[PDB]
């Protein structure tokens, strides 16, 4: 294969002591070629802070980390090691159709460009290995000889100095072509209708709040299992559309990673040996590569089609007989396209495979012909079992949460994001790496507290235990590391700025769903669930187990005090 050689050369060539043909490859689907060479701490101060939740399995689970070559081969061949039927003809001229409108809808004020060195390093500086290499001239000029292969119509080092510059390179070229999705946002809501990127968590409950106020049938959220092992060839082809939007010079770099890296991907994996550790070399024409820059915009777009080829489904449009037709006319699909494509978009809410959608009514439920046979198989049900709506917004599941109205003591109302507590006081009480001090393991404590501070304020719980880890750890001291790779946190409370303030800032000032520009001065005036709510959700209150807590926690935040040591520190509680 001329298209995928050069890159199997170089691995080939440098890894050459240790180069062998396995016969006994367990990849079924993946092409094989060869093989070569022949985790996480728990957060003390968060753990001194939550006792109660020392008896919880959630959190016990959460705390186990097997990040491992031995944990690898269990997730690759589950549903990575197989392969997607083609989708019927009918259903391939509705999906392009559909692709083509979509993308011309997509791009109606924005136009495609190139992305650029100056972007990826503020987006690499802006968070060790990766910053050196942006900073070093040699690694830009690797990145300028792959282009000119690309530009050749040739790939060469897309998939250990070498290698982590051939990776960082390799991302570095996707972000080039296809970064401008999510630079210029393209799936922001205003542009995409259906998209939610650049919102922020703290807006999602309002734009599901939104779409339940728009007539039709239920809201449905259906999972797809292993999403990225369910793109097919064709949906690879219908995404690519995107680059007749292009100029010549960024068509041509965008055209390069499509057909060389998208639709002909080389990955390295491990795999179990009984002689030591081997990396193995696989190729493979479908599929998401799910490490690639694009995949989440692609994604969006795919799942944004699909649910409208479902919602046409639904409405009577497409029929078993149209999926199945080789000859099928575009005619009807144009027509409601063009006249009530918009209309249908904005019913949804759509984040990479990730959807809510309300449609005009219920028959959507059944409508399974077209997303089963586009690959798009739902998670855990019957394949020809309907889906399960629900009737109430705040009981949809969408980017791991749900939502709820909360009434506020002066008579206004806040739409909050939320997720069983266990979740948030799980996660909370993991470090990210070994050999953390604990200054840098309070920081994150502190990061984690003033997340729940403004995003998950209204749990009992969780407004207590933060009000326990700030009052335990330094006032002047600075929230470090990511509490949450979500790509819907913006990060709000990664800073020493008082937290009412901030809260004011989000659910008042700047909150385009709060009328009244009212401050709020207090933390007591700030609301909480209902206790029924907050107990259904998780809580502990009224267990006398957190009974005890609540009264003895002054002195768990003396102990961390006296541990950390002389510093300035403010009470919370
Ligand atoms: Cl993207
Ligand atoms: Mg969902
Ligand atoms: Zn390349
Ligand atoms: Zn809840």
């Amino acid at each position: 294969m001329d298209v995928i050689g050069e890159r199997i050369k170089r691995i080939k060539e440098e890894h050459n002591s240790t180069w062998h043909y396995d016969d006994e490859n367990p990849y079924k689907t993946w092409a094989y070629h060869g093989s070569y060479e022949v985790s996480s701490m728990i957060n003390g101060v968060v753990k001194l802070l939550t006792k109660p939740w020392d008896v919880v399995p959630m959190v016990t689970q959460m705390a186990m980390t097997d990040t491992t070559p031995f944990g690898q081969q269990r997730v690759f061949k589950e549903k990575v090691d197989t392969r997607t039927p083609r989708p019927l003809p009918g259903t391939r001229k509705v999906m392009e159709i559909t692709a083509e409108w979509l993308w011309r809808t997509l791009g109606r004020n924005k136009r495609p460009r190139l992305c650029t060195r100056e972007e990826f390093t503020k987006k690499v500086r802006t968070n060790d290995s990766a910053k050196a290499a942006v900073e070093d001239e040699e690694f830009w000029k690797l990145v300028d000889r792959e282009r000119e292969l690309h530009k050749l119509g040739k790939c060469g080092s897309c998939v250990s100095r070498a290698i982590w510059y051939m990776w960082l390179g390799a991302r570095y070229l996707e972000f080039e072509a296809l970064g401008f999705l999510n630079e210029d946002h393209w799936f922001s809501r205003e542009n995409s209708y259906s998209g939610v990127e650049g919102e922020g968590l703290h807006k999602l409950g309002y734009i599901l709040r939104d779409i339940s106020k728009i007539p039709g049938g239920a809201m449905y959220a259906d999972d797809t299992a292993g999403w990225d092992t369910r793109i097919t060839e064709d949906d690879l082809h219908n995404e690519e559309k995107i680059i007749q939007q292009m100029d010549p010079e960024h068509r041509q770099l965008a055209n390069a990673i499509f057909k060389l890296t998208y639709q002909n991907k080389v990955v390295k994996v491990q795999r179990p040996t009984p002689t030591g550790t081997v990396m193995d070399i696989i190729s493979r024409k479908d599929q998401r590569g799910s490490g690639q820059v694009g995949t989440y915009g692609l994604n969006t777009f795919t799942n944004m089609e699909a649910q409208l080829v479902r919602q046409m489904e639904g409405e009577g449009v497409l029929t078993k007989a149209d999926l199945e037709n080789p000859h099928l006319l575009e005619k009807k699909i144009t027509q409601w396209l063009e006249t009530k494509g918009v209309e249908r978009l904005k019913r949804m809410a759509i984040s990479g495979d990730d959807c809510v959608v309300k449609p005009i009514d219920d028959r959507f439920a059944n409508a399974l012909l077209a997303l089963n046979d586009m690959g798009k198989v739902r998670k855990d049900i019957p394949q020809w079992q309907p889906s399960k709506g629900w009737h109430d917004w705040q009981q949809v599941p969408f980017c791991s949460h749900h939502f709820h109205e909360l009434i506020m003591k002066d008579g206004r109302k806040l739409v909050v994001p939320c997720r069983p507590q266990d979740e948030l006081i799980g996660r909370a009480r993991i470090s990210q790496g070994a050999g953390w001090s604990l200054r840098e393991t309070a920081c994150l404590g502190k990061a984690y507290a003033q997340m729940w501070s403004l995003m998950y304020f209204h749990r009992r719980d969780l407004r207590l235990a933060s009000n326990a880890i700030c009052s335990a750890v330094p006032v002047h001291w600075v929230p470090t590391s990511r509490t949450t790779w979500s790509i819907h946190a913006h990060h709000q409370w990664m800073t020493t700025e008082d937290m009412l303030t901030v809260w004011n800032r989000v659910w008042i000032e700047e909150n385009p769903w709060m009328e009244d520009k009212t401050p709020v001065t207090t933390w007591e005036n700030v609301p909480y669930l209902g206790k029924r709510e907050d107990q259904w959700c998780g809580s502990l209150i009224g267990l006398t187990s957190r009974a005890t807590w609540a009264q003895n926690i002054p002195t768990a935040i003396q102990q961390v005090r006296s541990l950390i040591g002389n510093e300035e520190f403010l009470d919370y509680m």
